[PDB]
């Protein structure tokens, strides 16, 4: 983020205090356009060079913020915005980040020395860089409830709980009260639960040993730790205190809390003198924070050194929990319910206008008229609405995790409304172990194949370039690493045995040894090693790679002709398939490639041994998840970096791509490259779908960038697909306006995941960092669980909106109705009609879970469709309509009358107006909640939710018990019995009819009517996404 800064200090004590002592009232006011607010009462002008308040100022940022400088102890002035501290230079002139001395300004030889720090004192080091510790906050409950206490709305609630009380209305006040403290308590709970699920994720403190300059060696703990200080690792322990280059020594560690990927990761010392240093350059020799060591060996004397060179925040695990916590935007925002609560407003606007006029016509005192007018727009408001709505997350949260998937939030309604998806090929499509078939000799005869043979007995460089190329390691008792190479040396039948260190045990020739390795990086898809054995000439070396890319780094001559079909024969049969190489590598180059630690001189011209075949199964569970996916029209797209051939196998397997393919390729030398179409397996047919490999698309959005959109949409399968290129795949489809989802296991995809709108994790067993959505199921069938799930919550957020909405105008319309003769709902009814009918039903709501299938309609975009309202305005009709008539018919029994203008007062309730419009209210409070509730096509029915039934039928049956004449319970709470038996056969048949009517009326504008109408003339909507989407009819 980009943003200019600005400050200073306080203005001299004075006028500003006595003002702003008066002027507290626009602190709401200021909560929009802040900036003058904070121009006023604090900030003066000043020059920058002595400032305390600290404000910024945008350069690309549109947010505002103010910040606070301190000074300890040249006495550092500093200050810290985002978890991130910035400190005053004198030579600058300018606040500077904390990442001097980092980031390619120092070479690989003055940190190569950087030993032991300094016997110094603890100024220096420990102010610029602070404690060693990612300090997520804690607050007191006091402290903690101010922040949302002090929103608007309940400003809002604390005026109408003042303005009941003052007309005696003490009942309903209690009610308000508690309502806000239920919701409070909620928000408060949601609150502390999240801060404190995320501290977890935090590593604790520990001690470890540090030396000292000469030959001193301490026991301090983790706190004081600071960037430049060299630590021994303790015992072959656990935990990494911090970031960390090795110096000395090599070990491998576990990145799986990092990295999402549970494959031990080796670790080599760093070469000397090189240049300069940089995480992309350690990335194979440092060790991060919040990983497992799991065996460290001491390569030359009676240590294991490392360095630190992050702490804090600083280290890789602290970006990652500053972008978890702080955030940005998803873009996909619901800004769309302004005019739908304009719309509402102005209808109470007109109700209450009618009800001040109506209200003068009784010649009601002029006190009594504007208390009771005010009533109206009090009510209007409705409480629980917070309530209901912080318990539908809490709900969404709560189920996913009862399924085995650790969402962190507010991408469980993004997740909903995916429209296409990307998946990796190996662990995630298909089994992760694998099966060898044997291997492919090619070291002589005429360069020609010797036929694939499982076997172990030839003794040669084939042999044991099987044997030991390879990063296998002994964990307790058992061998532990990359499943393909503990298959591999399965195969040959070699033992890995417990200045090289590692050798083999099976010795037909002789036992072999390892001098030099180099481990793996998913940017160049190779690996080498050194090998020597007793009785050899000279130290030889062998590498594993791609076949393609091994096939380009050896001898000319010594690759066959035909190595391309022998290559797309057991690629295009499923297989996948690696290549081997050799090279001799002369004493005097063998010994000082070694000590030189240079890996370029090794991977020169070598001589290819052969291939090895190995079977990979789909999952069971992959075609039917694929399959169902895809029915619904959601785009399924495989990004793979395995072969080309071997992707398109799988894809054709998975289900993927049932008609027609095509290919592009990189086959052309003009300096455009212009790139080919050739026909997998004439006229152009739109009806195609297109495969590209990695190179191609690198190229393809570097020359010909209007021809990219319309390969995009196209795309199914990607191959050879570079770790960086799976981002900034993700990132171009984002460009055609797509809400991308991706499920990733291995750590190559780390940061693809972070780009897709939801990234899940399939091998991951718990809610880390790396990704927002985490499965403890190794299947992609987790994807339309949770499909499902967001598009179930979108649904049940709309019928909450909804309902809401219904009660909030049927109370409006009831008071209105008393106010229009002389009389006013007594306080314990206003006490039971909210807190018990309207929020227990409310509560209970969203219980329902999603439905069992996906189904092509997708959920409702907003409130301001017509269906939406148009439902509304009609139940509201109906609910008026069933209210008058139920007024109206009493009069015809001998019923006496209201004392009208005698008493005018609430205190003459025991009349029969309020009883039979109370009575038809509290019914109509729960038909309108069951007839919205009802789902189908995203929700489960609702008789699956036991609660929600038990309560409203137990609610029913309270009321009917109560219509039915009871002598108890009726009277003495302002309610009037009447003794004809009107009851049973009129007054509940009403209650039926209304209820009837108002489900077939639910069940006619579920249908397709409303709809159906809506399309004439045209059907265009005004959503922007069918702009970019009616592009694909162009481009097909
Ligand atoms: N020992 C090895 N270490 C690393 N990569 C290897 C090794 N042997 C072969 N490869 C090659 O790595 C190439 C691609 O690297 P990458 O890590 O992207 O493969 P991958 O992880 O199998 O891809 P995917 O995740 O799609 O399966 C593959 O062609 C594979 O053959
Ligand atoms: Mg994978």
């Amino acid at each position: 983020r980009l943003s200019g800064y600005c400050g200073s200090p306080w203005r001299v004590i004075g006028y500003h205090v006595v003002v702003w002592m008066m002027a507290g009232i626009p602190l709401l006011l200021f909560r929009w356009k802040p900036l003058w607010g904070v121009r006023l009462r604090l900030r003066p002008c000043n020059l920058a060079h002595a400032e305390t308040l600290v404000i910024e100022i945008r350069d690309k940022e549109d947010s505002s913020w103010q910040l606070f400088t301190v000074q300890v102890q040249r006495v550092l002035r500093y200050y810290l915005f985002q978890g991130q501290r910035y400190i005053w230079i004198e030579t600058q002139q300018a606040f500077y980040q904390v990442s001097l001395l980092d980031h390619g300004r120092s070479c690989d030889d003055v940190h190569r020395s950087r030993h032991g720090l300094s016997l110094q004192d603890q100024m220096v080091r420990k102010a610029i860089y602070g404690p060693n510790v990612i300090s997520i906050p804690v607050k007191s409950y006091p402290q903690l409830l101010v922040d949302e206490a002090l929103n608007p709305y309940y400003g809002f609630q604390a005026f109408s709980i003042a303005l009941w009380l003052a007309d005696h209305y003490y009942w309903y006040a209690l009610c308000i009260f508690l309502i806000s403290s239920i919701s409070i308590c909620l928000s408060l709970y949601k609150t502390r639960k999240q801060s404190q699920t995320l501290r977890d994720m935090v590593k604790l403190s520990m001690r470890v040993c540090v030396c000292r300059p000469g030959g001193e060696e301490e026991w301090v703990d983790s706190s004081e730790l600071v960037p430049g200080d060299c630590l021994v690792l303790p015992q072959e322990g656990g935990l990494m205190p911090c970031d960390a280059a090795l110096v000395a020594g090599e070990c491998m560690v576990n990145e799986s809390s990092l990295t999402g990927e549970s494959i031990p990761v080796l670790k080599t010392a760093l070469p000397e003198g090189l240049g300069p240093y940089c995480a992309e350059t350690h990335r194979r020799h440092t060790l991060f924070c919040g990983t497992l060591i799991l065996q460290a060996r001491a390569y030359v004397g009676p240590h294991v050194l490392a360095v630190v060179t992050r702490t804090g925040f600083c280290t890789a695990k602290g970006g990652l929990v500053s972008s978890i916590l702080h955030p940005p935007i998803n873009f996909k925002f619901y800004k769309h319910s302004m005019k739908f609560v304009a719309a509402l407003s102005v209808l109470a606007l007109l109700g209450t206008i009618y009800s001040i006029f109506i209200l003068y016509r009784n010649r009601v005192p002029l006190n009594e008229i504007v208390i009771r007018a005010l009533d109206l727009v009090t009510v209007v408001v409705p409480p629980a609405l917070p309530a209901a709505m912080t318990v539908c997350t809490l709900y969404a949260q709560s189920r996913l995790r009862r399924q085995g998937i650790f969402c962190i939030p507010l991408r469980i309604n993004l997740g909903g409304k995916l429209q296409l998806v990307c998946f990796d090929k190996t662990g995630t499509l298909t089994e992760d172990g694998l099966d060898v078939m044997g291997v492919v000799p090619l070291k002589g005869q005429a360069f020609l194949p010797l036929v694939p043979e499982p076997r172990r007995l030839p003794v040669g460089p084939l042999l044991r370039a099987l044997a030991t190329c390879h990063a296998l390691s002994r964990l307790q008792d058992t061998p532990v690493g990359d499943p393909m190479d503990l298959k591999m040396v399965e195969s040959t039948g070699w033992v890995l045995e417990e200045e090289p260190q590692l050798q083999a045990m099976e010795e037909p020739p002789v036992p072999v040894s390892v001098l030099h390795r180099f481990p793996f990086s998913s940017a160049l898809q190779r690996m080498s090693v050194v090998v020597a054995w007793p009785g050899a000439t000279q130290p030889e070396a062998y590498v594993k790679g791609s076949p393609e890319l091994v096939a380009g780094l050896c001898n000319p001559e010594t690759v066959p002709t035909d190595f391309a079909q022998m290559l797309q024969s057991y690629t295009a049969a499923g297989y996948r398939v690696v290549a081997l190489a050799s090279k001799p590598l002369p004493t005097v180059p063998s010994l000082e490639a070694a000590q030189q630690l240079t890996r370029d001189t090794v991977e020169g011209d070598l001589s290819l041994l052969g291939l090895l075949v190995m079977r990979n199964l789909l999952k069971p569970q992959t075609t039917p998840v694929i399959q169902a996916l895809r029915r619904t029209r959601i785009r399924a797209v495989m990004v793979t970096g395995d072969n080309l051939q071997t992707a398109v196998t799988v894809a054709r397997g998975c289900g993927m791509v049932a008609p027609q393919e095509h290919l592009i390729i990189v086959h052309a030398t003009h300096p455009e490259r212009g790139q080919p179409a050739s026909l997998e397996f004439e006229p152009d047919p739109r009806s195609r779908h297109l495969a590209l490999s990695g190179p191609t698309f690198g190229i393809i959005v570097k020359h010909f960038p209007k021809l990219l959109p319309k390969v995009l949409v196209q795309g199914t399968v990607f191959a050879r697909m570079a770790p960086e290129q799976k981002t900034e795949l993700v990132c171009e489809l984002q460009k055609l306006q797509y809400c991308v989802g991706m499920c990733g296991d291995g750590a190559n995809d780390c940061g693809a995941l972070k780009a897709a709108d939801v990234g899940i994790s399939l091998s991951q067993a718990e809610a880390s960092v790396v990704s927002p959505f985490t499965s403890s199921m190794a299947s992609i069938e987790c994807v339309p669980m949770v499909i499902r799930e967001g598009r179930c919550s979108l649904d049940t957020s709309f019928s909450v909106f909804k309902y809401m909405a219904l009660y909030s105008l049927t109370q409006f319309i009831s008071v209105l109705i008393l106010y229009t003769i002389n009389t006013n709902l007594g306080d314990l009814q206003f006490l039971a009609i909210d807190l018990v009918i309207t929020t227990t039903v409310a509560v209970l709501m969203s219980r329902t879970g999603p439905a069992l299938v996906l189904g092509r309609v997708r959920p409702p975009g907003a409130l301001l469709s017509v269906p939406v309202l148009s439902s509304l305005l009609l139940q509201m009709v109906l609910v008026t309509g069933v209210q008058l008539g139920g007024y109206f018919l009493t009069l015809a029994q001998p019923w006496f009358v209201p004392l009208n203008r005698t008493v005018a007062a609430p205190d003459n309730l025991p009349n029969y107006e309020n009883t039979v419009v109370f009575s038809l209210s509290s019914f109509q409070y729960l038909i309108l909640a069951a007839a919205v509730s009802k789902g189908a096509p995203f929700r489960r029915p609702l008789y699956t939710n036991v609660p929600f039934l038990v309560a409203l039928a137990l609610l029913s049956s309270v009321l009917v018990g109560l219509v039915l004449v009871p002598g108890l319970l009726q009277g003495p709470l302002a309610l009037r019995n009447i003794t004809d038996t009107g009851f049973k056969l009129l007054l509940l048949g009403l209650v039926t009819l209304n209820f009837v009517g108002a489900f077939m009326l639910e069940s006619v504008l579920d249908q397709c009517l409303p709809a159906c109408l809506r399309r004439l003339r045209p059907k265009r909507a005004s959503k922007k996404r069918f702009k970019q989407l009616e592009r694909e009819l162009a481009e097909q």
